[PDB]
């Protein structure tokens, strides 16, 4: 299931830590913690407040500048993001089960301690139709943190220092 | 929902028709028929035989060489494919509902003649867990067919001239 993960192709991407705002105004944050893991943190929008550690991901090189990250969520959400490092742009496709569209705050939590709850909401549905978000984002802040830094994403977005998510480079 | 579709950015990609083989040996074919539509045809693998016309897609430009096509299927399957034209490399992530994994032949048809049946199988489930296929592919054949050529993918894989899927360029 992870035969596609090729670490020699990902050396320019593993360790990236990016804060980005989709064109719909939703502000997100991702840490590429290693070849098959991300942590992430949502700052604003439909599921603002949500954060996730140790999300297993498929990370692949599409070009020297462009990397993709895809994954399955215990909520039933499926996601594929692409990051263009040279142009400081991200693109997301997110396929949300209809239950999340109807009551997105149900997913707003530190998900790692609510996995049965997410699977319960997911099992109850509705599943269909998916709410499909297909959106470009601007990468406002990007830095290299190296691999396996447990400190990058280790608190809820409400508990960060004033100005954290607004920092740019 | 199609805000991200920007035809002016896709002129180098719309019209492409590619045959590709994933790393697991499954041989696929896609025609980018216009800015928001693909036809596709599956030659081998778990759902060899299956073909689809007029699939609504989200097509975006990630770089001058890299494009992304993402979609939601009436079976509940969600997909995101990326194509690097310069490298003749494709990558796909496919999230199949569990019911397809259990009996994939149920989806092996000209789907457009079986839409109610696909919605019925999708609604009965099971949905979870997804079977997630994440794989590179070799683009073995690529050509430019222009937009809205209704002849590129219009018959089953078994109704093509001998050697069609084996052609190389």
């Amino acid at each position: 299931a992870f035969e596609s993960t090729r670490p020699e192709e990902l050396t320019g991407f593993v360790g990236k830590h990016l804060i980005y705002t989709y064109d719909n105004g939703w502000q997100y944050e991702m840490y590429v913690k290693n070849e098959r893991t991300i942590d992430y943190r949502i700052h604003s929008g439909m599921v603002g407040g949500r954060w996730v550690r140790d999300q297993l991901v498929h990370i692949v090189r599409l070009s020297d500048d462009v990397y993709k990250i895809s994954w399955d969520e215990p909520t039933g959400t499926t996601v594929s993001v692409a990051v263009n490092l040279a142009e400081r742009r991200l693109h997301g496709v997110i396929f949300f089960p209809q239950w999340i569209a109807q009551d997105p705050k149900k997913t707003v939590c530190f998900q790692n301690d609510h996995l049965d709850e997410m699977r319960a909401y997911r099992d109850a549905g509705p599943t269909y139709p998916k709410l499909v978000i297909d959106e470009f984002a601007t990468i406002t802040f990007m830095e290299d943190c190296g691999a396996d830094d447990e400190t990058v994403i280790a608190c809820a977005p409400s508990e960060l220092p004033a100005g954290y998510a607004a920092r740019r480079n």
